[PDB]
């Protein structure tokens, strides 16, 4: 009844999509949501509309959209909210609700990661 | 003698630089490096060359550059390595260019928090 949709920037190089695919695989391993999907804003498929439509098709009535972005920017304030129909400019049903979440940000766990990377781990 | 340089994409909006500033401040609180600096690839100052120069001027001989990017892309494979002189097109100082964030189990943890509004 609820879906997690991870959305990323998307690049000409495949690394951005590969990242979202691995993250989605890890989320699915946690057994938290019946439905998990990825969408890329640009350059790659699935697109964000395709991901949300796929979640709706599988029976989700609550669509939790998480922007896999480090910081806010024009894509998280404008482009993605527009694709989701949350701001003026994908048909979302009446009984479906989009829950648009916050990006990663300066999380203490990002600091942990950065220190590992700094030491080659 | 060693510096941590965090580099980010940089945006017209201030949020990208503000992120890097907050991360560097948190790193400095860990008391791991003598010298900590940020640089933005585009749109903002400090630029990446400016960040590395400040680290060198403060006495660093080992400059660890960490790309605060989620995934590899043209900026981490070409643009930033070029700005760092690691590819075609510094002193007895050594640049150590590290890997981006990637699909870390801790990113999964963060994402789950964000999914639930935490
Ligand atoms: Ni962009
Ligand atoms: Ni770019």
């Amino acid at each position: 009844m609820e879906a997690l949709v991870l959305v990323g920037h998307g690049t000409r190089l495949p690394y951005s999509k590969e990242l979202l695919v691995k993250l989605a695989e890890k989320v699915k391993e946690r057994n938290l949501f019946p439905i998990v999907e990825i969408g890329l804003m640009e350059f790659s498929e699935p697109t964000i509309p395709q991901a949300v439509k796929k979640a709706i098709e599988q029976g989700a009535k609550r669509i939790i959209v998480v922007p896999v972005f480090l910081a806010h920017g024009i894509h998280t304030t404008r482009d993605i909210p527009r694709l989701l129909g949350l701001i003026e400019d994908l048909e979302i049903p009446e009984d479906v609700e989009i829950i648009y979440r916050e990006p990663i940000g300066a999380d203490d766990r990002i600091v942990d990661i950065i220190i590992d990377r700094a030491f080659g781990r």
